[PDB]
RNA sequence: ACGGAAGGGCACCACCAGGAGUGGAGCCUGCGGCUUAAUUUGACGGGGAAACUCACCAGGUCCAGACACAAUAAG
């Protein structure tokens, strides 16, 4: 469905702080294997990933959904790598660079529970 | 200080009178020696002793570096 900024950003921030819990799934096998087994609370697609293939195989699922699998799209790979902890780590002062993530998946909230609450009832719509 | 000048004790780790002996024998056990891949080692070691005790040998295994730092990395 259509994609706004605030939830896209809402969503970085919440691999960002849910990633600091120690409850995250970095890559597109551990992301589908996460899916697998019924461990993924909420997943997280980037829309500019150049091979389809694998996700012509996760967008055969994500348009026909199970009832414990929520997704949700992103913009970018390595700004989802960033968020993830991959891609880069930039703060006030302090920089470090990685490569870009395809999908991440979050198995355990923590410090984001209301906002993946909030994030996954508004892409129920 | 030192005496190997002399004088006393005062003693079965000294001597008399003995007693039992040991040293000779086989076996035990410790020390040295030689031999050994090693025959662990101290000068009784609580040192009793096939694993253990092993501290010595012939080989087969693990586990290494806190960290800092440069590449890789999430496709």
């Amino acid at each position: 469905q259509t994609a706004e900024v605030t939830i896209e950003d809402a969503l970085k921030v919440v691999l960002r702080t849910a990633l600091v819990h120690d409850g995250l799934a970095r890559g597109l096998r551990e992301s589908t294997k996460a899916l697998t087994r019924g461990e993924a609370l909420l997943v997280v697609l980037v829309s500019s990933v150049t091979e389809a293939n694998i996700i012509k195989l996760v967008e055969g699922l994500a348009n026909d959904p199970e009832n414990k699998v929520p997704l949700i799209k992103v913009a970018d790979a390595k700004q989802l790598g960033e968020w993830a902890g991959l891609g880069k780590i930039d703060r006030e002062g302090n920089a470090r660079k990685v490569v870009g993530a395809s999908v991440v998946v979050v198995k355990n909230w923590g410090a984001e529970t209301d906002e993946l609450s909030m994030i996954m009832e508004h892409f129920s719509q």
